[PDB]
DNA sequence: CGGCATACG
DNA sequence: CGTA
DNA sequence: GCCG
């Protein structure tokens, strides 16, 4: 089993859910305290267990994994023998993560904010209501539309936003294409957004298409927040005799980097983190969402495809069902 | 021990 | 600071 | 927290 994530297939469904689970907890915990360090490797450790062919049974079956030392390897030793790892549920029932954990699922809440209020005795979103001048544009608008951001959105939903994302790509530039990114792309059949690409075949035709596009959104009163190439977004989702908040983020990029830009926002986060470290460390390339950089020869890879850049870097190919890292 | 991905709004 |  |  490789050390890197990017080296193995990972599906989106496998033997180990309850484990990596368990462990992504723990991930989740070392981010509200500030240890990246330690997410990411409770992250990896999740990551190996979903990539493993059949379930872990036995301690015996962690010998050799990579990143599973003494910390990983007790917590899944414990839910093995109890079905249970007191750390975990520990973490679990604790104000601190209960806490950030809401805050910090809020659109234009982050983990820095987020202490700062559990530090200040906030504790509730009706708390962060009571004081709306100590908010921002963004933040008031992630609390306004929390409880329709909390829902899952459906495939279903997936393609009514795409055939109106298309209608006003289509009027700000004839040609240009949209993309399905994000977890949808990996095969997911729920998310908590909606991603997509857009771009132009003719080099240079997608400069200033972002705006066009987002006026035409706003125009047909799709828009019920936006604050340029990316754009991040809350959308108005036709429902049943009603509607509802929709998260949607919008990427332009020329058809010179789309495939860079496809790899990056495709994922997942693991994938694409373990991706560049191995690009850097590994092969000694600067990878990003834009191209790929040898800083000896200080020159670009061109790439036509995805295939084209895991060729690049001396990886076996993966389709993005198989990037659920 | 140092490193841990790398951008844009 | 937020976002991906 | 783990790896090289
Ligand atoms: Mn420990
Ligand atoms: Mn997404
Ligand atoms: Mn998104
Ligand atoms: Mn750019
Ligand atoms: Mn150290
Ligand atoms: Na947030």
């Amino acid at each position: 089993m490789p050390a890197y994530a990017c080296q193995r297939p990972t599906p989106l469904t496998h033997h180990n859910t309850g484990l990596s689970e368990a462990l992504e907890i723990l991930a989740e915990a070392a981010g509200f305290e500030g240890s990246e360090g330690r997410l990411l490797t409770f992250c990896r450790a999740a990551s190996v267990l979903k990539a493993l062919p059949s379930p872990v049974t036995t301690l015996s079956q962690l010998q050799g994994l990579p990143h599973f030392g003494e910390h990983s390897s007790r917590v899944v030793q414990e839910l093995l023998e109890h079905g249970v790892c007191e750390e975990v549920e520990r973490v679990r029932r604790s104000e601190r993560y209960q806490t950030m954990k809401l805050f910090t699922q809020i659109f234009g809440v982050g983990v820095k904010t987020a202490d700062r209020w559990y530090r200040e005795g906030l504790r509730t979103l009706d708390d962060l209501r009571e004081q709306p001048q100590k908010l921002t544009q963004q933040q008031k608008a992630g609390l306004q539309h929390h409880q329709d951001l909390s829902t899952p959105v459906l495939r279903s939903d997936v393609d009514a936003l795409q055939q109106v994302v298309e209608e006003a790509v289509g009027q700000a530039l004839p040609g240009a294409t949209v993309t399905l990114t994000g977890g949808f792309r990996r095969g997911k059949l729920q998310g908590h957004d909606v991603d997509f690409l857009i771009t132009h075949p003719k080099e240079g035709q997608e400069a200033g298409l972002l705006p066009r596009v987002m006026c035409r959104l706003q125009d047909q009163g799709l828009i019920l927040y936006h604050q340029f190439e990316r754009s991040f977004c809350i959308f108005r989702l036709p429902q049943p005799g009603s509607w509802k908040a929709v998260r949607v983020d919008l990427v332009v990029a020329p058809v010179s980097q789309f495939p860079f830009a496809l790899l990056g926002w495709t994922g997942s986060k693991l994938f694409q983190r373990e991706l560049r470290r191995f690009s850097r460390k590994e092969k000694g390339l600067w990878l990003n969402s834009h191209g790929l950089f040898d800083p000896e020869q200080k020159t670009f890879f061109q790439a036509a495809s995805e295939e084209d850049i895991f060729r690049h870097l001396g990886l076996e190919y993966l389709p993005p069902e198989q990037r659920n890292a």
